[PDB]
């Protein structure tokens, strides 16, 4: 009837090149989604396609001197290409000058931060199955309760409790140990025994939080949002050194994203990678300290790549779409258009995107080990500095003996 | 030129009346997304417009019969309006009719769950691990054991008074075992069984709490809609009519087609018919219902007062309105290029933050917190003001300064003892119990069954409120037959008593010897004992069969105990407090 | 063209009469399995059918006096019917007589037992968390302590340590509690510390093995078996009064249903219920004492409804099928076993099954409390015990003071 | 009349050759399921048969060009075979070509998956909630508590001896206070750090060992294709020709749409090419593979020798194997009627009970065991051991019975204790640590790279086995400049251990006074404490990159410690017991 030669770029999940390409040939040699998607179009439109990848190697722009158009959207304009099934970016420049059909894939600049892990322990990591807010009123209750057995005794007689022998009863309490002495009056038996009732609960409720902590890992990410990136200075985040999402927050306006580019402009060193396969490994190696300000396409593809160390947080900063692209004037246009819409209603749109992306997705959707020496090494800390603090004063004390 | 009939619908945040709507006339009747969205289009484009309400109030659809559109549609296609600059779905069916241009905001299908809130810990929540029958029957084991260490020690070669014994049993309760020990083998085995009860509730307590703790961390919210396909606790819907709705039917989606497959059998309804009374649904159900809208009014909802819904998860599928045209019309072209140049300046992203969230009515550590445990630090503080009440009267009782006193509050103890046991075990209140239906609105409860019981008589109460009481020697279950088993330890503690009560009045009306006080004493503490037994039967029976139920989410037990079981709870710090009475002026028989 | 008379009986879920039958009316009042079933056999065999439910309501048997043909059966052999797609059981006796399709279900007798639920708790409830092994253990440990701390200190001297001392040092050393008097020969404090040590352990193995019994609700069955229900007497079976499934029992050669139906024969009072619903409703209101021995379509259906009371646990006890009937010399023999075996590998049987009795089956397919006084009774128990022979040893202690 | 032709296939219990194959001859050839079967089929019909095996050896299908059936069902369409009596499994295009009888086997898809056969404990497994470097360090918090309780304490103005210091952080290790208390403020703040230190150390131990009980009891075992659909930790798999893997490639059923989209896409390939591989491959991995197959293989495997597999859950679909007939065959009804009849008499039940499981070639609580906690014991009766051993030798002094071998002692530790910690702070052993990839293949390991370590030096090993002894101060990570904060607190503790060597010396040396023997004895502890805060710094900068190391499945570390690591070890029990050493001389000279 006539043939008609399509346009699509070599980016995955899109086009790739299948593993037989070098005895396949026709367009049996590319696979992806937009091969699928260039299958479902023909059918509805009633045409027979040729694949043909772009020389050039670029999406499309038009160059600010000789003002020729580069990429697929040059292959439109000037007539090398009767349609682009691609993931074009449905933009002002291009629309002067080539159809776009309706949306077939919405996208936006989203967050990609390393994947969180356990975390490292820090020295008074051993204090965190409860509250400082009840540490401190701990310490203020074992000074209440000597400074009353102090009272208790002294005043109101019956002796043997000072107030270093009363921070020395309410202290083996504490750590439900033996004492020296007991007191002897019944107002001291009651500042004995009601102690005795509060550290009972303490200590079992330090080991029974501590062992919700041990047995249901729930890690968190200290990045939820775009508005979370501005706030901290911290993690580091930029873009790629050229594109749209650099171009994104240079003219940006609204609060937050002229906050973000007046940091990525001044930061040293560089946050601008060069390349998406520099960001996403500059992402990987530096223990969390890097996000990747990148498309949403791209972002949920690579964190279904090998290794499972990227995550995508928050949701989109902008709202962009890709379309399928025919020259200005073309007997393609209304029936694409016509094809996208039908293909998004039945689902098909989802169904390829379920399977270019998590189906043929890697790293899809324990064992409880020994707790290791750095989850309790400050108790070691204030133990040896408790044997140093020891010497000290006992050196202190032969100054006055 | 002439000025273009602009068509939009009432829909917040799109179109709005202003407050002065009755004073301000003309397009400035108007505020809201659309109409600001309608001034930046017609700036771009060049024209003056004028902006209409649609009659219809629709949004646009085709009669199966007659092939009428109508709505914002169906005056575009039939002449009435020039452009519908409104939140209309680009949609298969509509573009074959008018012209859409780009998106101008793109959207789907979302969850709306009501926020969790908070769960807010009472003052005495610390003692949630354990029950309080638990708490009630360690008291009586700690006055228990006391009073058997005084019995066993001052009448045997002292150190142990109840003064000491009620210490003893307190450093061995919270473990500390401060210093006294036993050293008669009799008095050994009063410390020991007492030093394995306490490691057994110590160990109970900090197991059940762990557990507490660890399914509360196991606690997932809804994140997605295969949260939603898998969870079966929270019910899920649609609104009845719409395209929302449209979307669940014709899904070949595995997780869709599943969310279609509850939702189109559940009982009962879940599909609202107004997006107002879907909303009303997630706030009066405590985040058992999860309503399935559209999230462009998800996100809205969110920022209005009350702050209370909560939008989770990503959208469902993926749609997008559009500025809609004629289909004949020299102006679909350039509003087209007008939505483009309105995405990259950020003026959509601009007008959207202003309505949804710049006039949004909102706002926008896993460790244990203090008001977990404040109520121990109150018993704390609470305890050294006690402490400091007694170093009054302690220090007033050596600053001022026997056996008849002595010999008084021994009888009237045993006088009130054996009264509040015998009138506890005639009467019947020993047991309330409702059961009834759970209804639905409000949780308002019906009680279709109220009971009196006793040990011997059971009465039914307003729940078919016949005054028949039942006698349990026969009648028409098995937990009134627990109880019989429970029965004769409050009638041997009775008998006890009763023997302990006269030898304590001839050991007052002759006083000749003196061994007789001590065989009232024993009395007195073994009626107390049975009670102990008595108590702890009687409440196991009754949550043996609190748990065979065949546990239902429409049925509901509110047992409660009455006047009659807390006069035995009373019986018994009396007989143990008259049993330290008896002990005390034996001793004195012995000095004197 | 003709139409065919179709028979089935009114049984769920194969046909049920719909909620709005009396304003329906043609093959629109009947819903179910069948009822779909026989949608599926008029589109591959191509007939038009009218739905008939069998006036006498039985599915078929032959008198042995006037050897006349009941229920559906007889519709079938005397000219009531053209086809009969109903639940009949493919047997010898009804294939002389009538033709079979293949079978587009298979079943069998199965057990059905009330649904599990926590237990009750006894008085030594409490030592489970830890095994009797240990238990006994624990106390060859404490009776061994107490021998060697009585040699250390008696002989090989230093005194203050008897039999009755050395049970009594031990003691408050399980408990964790202060002791009167240390030991003060190193033989001693080795006796003390490694002691001291066990005792350590024990106590966090029964608290850390009691907090995942109460974290992690793991129910189990007495029966998963017939094999179970042979050995066992507390669990009294049964099947119903008349049927298949009492004729299956009576018959049998094997070795265990033999032994199983000498057990129901004998039983007093009688196992056998006369209804479905009376051994269903005997299996609930038995409080896990009774199974009920019936077809395996039943029970899995008896299973989804309401209350989740109901369990199928085993397999199956023999082997049965469900076909389609059609009068002997018939026209629709052929096709319609054709149309059986068409439907089953296509996974249209599978998915009127998983419709009509998982999709359409309701109770489809936590937040602790409190330990209730039951759990730790027997605690109580030992220590008022505990409390009644310290009482009579002073009172023993009398008789020779 | 003529003999019928019974054509079978070889196939386990169904047709087998028997072991005196060679010298017996005829039907007799053979036994099985299907011989027994042939046999009962030919009494009630009443023909006389003989027995052959198919030549193709395979059950039958049509060739989609040549339309000619290969197998049984090619022997009875084509007139070579009478009947078929063989597991033939009811299909559509066969009933097409042959009759079927009725099912006399019930069967469909199933699951195999390897016992879980248990989880044995080892003899120290009660240690196992804590660390191994979490045990060595509490033993040297144990001897550092004690000599500094005795430094404190006989000093100052005793009862505290090392034999009494020893004592006492005991019963507060393990929570018993037994009787001592210190008197002195500097006394109790050693009691008092050491009181929470334990405090901190039960509740991990209790914790973590409630974490690990809790965690087991939530393993749920595969009892379903929805668990296998859900759970992907274990890999499942089907033959690569058959219909059960055409079973999952055409179905429209939810949880079985999503096996196959799992097994479609999965590296390596899941697919075995042969039943015998299949069960191989689910012995070979330890519960993480799972086979499906047939049922009736399933089952006969499961009891052949080695009892290694289970069948779990129900069958997947409904199918059955017929008897087959030529479809003009006067013996397809007659068989008909036979089935059945031995489907009622039970003897189809008989032969499968027979051959899958009388000729079975295998057989057919929750509490904490004792073999949990046997190590525990171990040491308890490896302690009355050790008490009767003591008691011999204390005996034995009092019974037969100063400074000299007391001056001799503290000199001869100090020269071994300065000698073993410079050796092994300039040695390079402190760390070993392996990497490497984890062959599929019977686990064989293979190491990318060793490494040797130091304080300042570390050296290549094996994997890319070069000398390039790297030093710290520039080449080329993170981990060892994370040791870097480790290395100066060994220095200090040779440097303070140098000081109290050579005050040691010349108080040998000069007697004259007193006062620079407890001089050294403040360094011999100082220097040790400091190796504490050394060692437990050293080992928690290894175990935090051990976390940061992005954790894969197909990697593996093995770090070790050397004999470098274990001098600084010995280093630490000498110089504490030099410390004891030189505050006894010390006591000594005042004594004298
Ligand atoms: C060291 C401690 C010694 C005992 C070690 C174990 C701790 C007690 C737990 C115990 O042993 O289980 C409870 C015992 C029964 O023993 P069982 O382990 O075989 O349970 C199986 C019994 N079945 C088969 C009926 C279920 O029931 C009981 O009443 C014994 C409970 C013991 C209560 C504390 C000691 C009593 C006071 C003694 C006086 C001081 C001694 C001389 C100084
Ligand atoms: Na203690
Ligand atoms: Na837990």
């Amino acid at each position: 009837q006539k043939t008609v030669v399509v346009t699509t770029i070599l980016e995955s999940p899109y086009v790739m090149m299948k593993k037989n390409h070098e005895m396949l040939e026709g367009n049996e040699r590319y696979e992806g989604y937009c091969v699928d998607l260039a299958a479902e179009i023909a059918k509805h439109c009633g045409f027979k396609y040729k694949l043909t990848i772009v020389g050039d190697g670029k999406y499309g722009a038009r160059d600010a001197d000789t003002k020729i158009w580069n990429g697929m959207v040059g292959e439109l304009v000037y007539g090398k290409a009767d349609i682009a099934i691609a993931p074009l970016t449905i933009t002002l420049v291009r629309e002067e000058v080539i159809d776009f059909s309706k949306p077939f894939m919405s996208l936006g600049i989203s967050i990609m931060i390393k994947k969180p892990q356990k975390s490292k322990p820090g020295v008074f990591s051993f204090l965190d199955p409860l509250a400082y807010e009840i540490w401190m009123c701990i310490v203020f209750a074992y000074i209440g309760v000597s400074v009353v057995l102090f009272l208790v005794s002294r005043f109101s007689p019956y002796n043997e409790f000072g107030i270093f022998n009363s921070l020395w009863f309410s202290l083996g309490a504490f750590m439900q140990q033996g004492c020296d002495i007991s007191p002897r009056s019944l107002s001291g038996r009651i500042v004995g025994g009601v102690w005795w009732f509060f550290t009972l609960i303490i200590i079992s409720s330090y080991t029974a939080n501590l062992a919700a902590f041990l047995t249901v890992e729930r890690m968190v990410s200290p990045i939820e949002s775009a508005e979370d990136l501005s706030k901290q200075t911290e993690i580091a985040y930029g873009t790629l050194d050229s594109g749209s999402t650099k171009e994104f927050f240079r003219r940006s306006k609204i609060a937050v994203f002229d906050k973000m580019w007046t940091y990525m402009r001044s930061a040293e060193p560089s946050v601008f990678v060069r390349t998406t396969a520099e960001g996403v490994a500059r992402v990987r190696k530096s223990k969390g300290k890097y996000a990747y300000l990148l498309e949403s396409t791209m972002n949920e593809y690579i964190e279904q790549r090998k290794p499972c160390d990227t995550m995508k947080v928050g949701g989109n900063l902008d709202s962009k779409g890709y379309g399928i692209a025919t020259p200005k004037g073309s007997s393609l246009g209304t029936p694409v258009n016509l094809a996208v819409l039908k293909l998004s209603e039945q689902g098909v749109l989802d169904k390829l995107k379920n399977k270019w992306w998590y189906d043929k997705g890697e790293c899809g959707a324990e064992k409880t080990s020994a707790l290791s020496l750095s989850n309790v090494a400050g108790v070691f800390y204030i133990l040896v500095g408790g044997l140093g603090l020891a010497m000290l004063v006992a050196l202190i004390e032969f100054c006055y003996k």
